[PDB]
């Protein structure tokens, strides 16, 4: 039997997903943690055995700390107990839902879009979830991915970094497009990164209407309060650094970077078609 629906943020890497999840973390109706790394796995033992991350990836540990007012050691002890009994991932999600209730979980990870079977698992575990599809211009994503030296994470450190980055953007976006094409229009909402940082009030107000929550001022203040970004920096990171703490406001200047970014190669024809579908211009 499926769990009550949650909210997913789906995106390519480097699309401002962390910024968005942190904005939403401020809303009293929502609970929006660093990556939980639950969705890709069937059981907690599978997760423990297979979950290897460049940084500490303590989203789940931090979640139990917040919702149960626990120190790090006690939260870890709880997670180890779930692993020892080998709870299903659905059982752990159910436990999270009860511990955050009446708040709704916001589940964000750019890695979900890399595997169509992971996207499908969301629909298998949950009923009537809502999907926020966050998109960013391919030039901006590619420049960032290459700058951050993420090519190794794909298992393609021997190929051209720019082409590897392009493939990540193209595959993630095509996978999301394919997945969402099968779902009710009423359960999906697109956000463009460029709009998010240039017009956050308008974007967030429209998102609030989609989520059926009222607007709260905290949405516009991602650097205020406890939004699970504090303490040891490496603890909220998983696959790379979103560079959220290298800024101190919603920084609009990062939107238009695509207007001047010079990539070594024109995007492949297939990538250009995806960009066209998403209404991005390619200078
Ligand atoms: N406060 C802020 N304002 C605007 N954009 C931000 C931001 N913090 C992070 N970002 C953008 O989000 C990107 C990371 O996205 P994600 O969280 O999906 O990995 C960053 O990549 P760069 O710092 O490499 O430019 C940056 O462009
Ligand atoms: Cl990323
Ligand atoms: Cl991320
Ligand atoms: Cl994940
Ligand atoms: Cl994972
Ligand atoms: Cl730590
Ligand atoms: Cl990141
Ligand atoms: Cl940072
Ligand atoms: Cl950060
Ligand atoms: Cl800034
Ligand atoms: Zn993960
Ligand atoms: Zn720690
Ligand atoms: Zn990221
Ligand atoms: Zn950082
Ligand atoms: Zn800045």
């Amino acid at each position: 039997s499926r769990l009550p629906g949650i909210i997913f943020i789906l995106s390519s890497p480097r699309s401002g997903s962390t910024l968005l999840r942190v904005m939403l973390a401020g809303h009293s109706s929502l609970f929006s943690p660093p990556e939980l790394h639950l969705l890709p796995f069937n059981t907690m033992k599978e997760r423990q055995e297979q979950l290897n991350l460049s940084y500490l990836g303590e989203g789940l540990q931090k979640t139990f700390m917040e919702v149960k007012n626990l120190d790090a050691t006690a939260s870890q002890a709880l997670i180890k107990d779930l692993e020892s009994q080998n709870l299903s991932i659905q059982q752990v999600y159910g436990m999270l839902q009860e511990n955050i209730a009446p708040r709704l979980l916001v589940d964000k990870s750019p890695t979900y879009a890399m595997e169509p079977t992971i996207l499908e698992r969301g629909e298998a575990l949950f009923a009537n979830s809502k999907y926020i599809y966050l998109v960013r211009h391919p030039y901006s994503v590619i420049e960032s991915f290459v700058r951050m030296r993420m090519q190794k994470l794909v298992g393609l450190g021997e190929e051209n970094p720019y082409r590897v980055a392009e493939q990540v953007w193209a595959k993630s976006n095509q996978n999301i497009l394919n997945f969402l094409s099968q779902l009710e229009p009423e359960r999906q909402h697109q956000i463009r990164y460029e709009d998010l940082v240039k017009k956050p009030q308008q974007v967030l107000s429209q998102l609030c209407d989609f989520l059926n929550v009222p607007f709260e001022p905290e949405l516009l203040q991602p650097y205020q309060g406890d939004r699970m970004t504090g303490g040891v920096h490496a603890a909220s990171l998983s696959i790379s650094d979103p560079n959220f703490l290298k800024h101190n406001t919603i920084d609009e200047s990062l939107a238009d970077k695509w207007k001047t970014i010079q990539l070594p190669y024109p995007l492949k024809s297939e990538t250009q078609r995806i960009a066209s579908q998403l209404s991005y211009e390619l200078p």
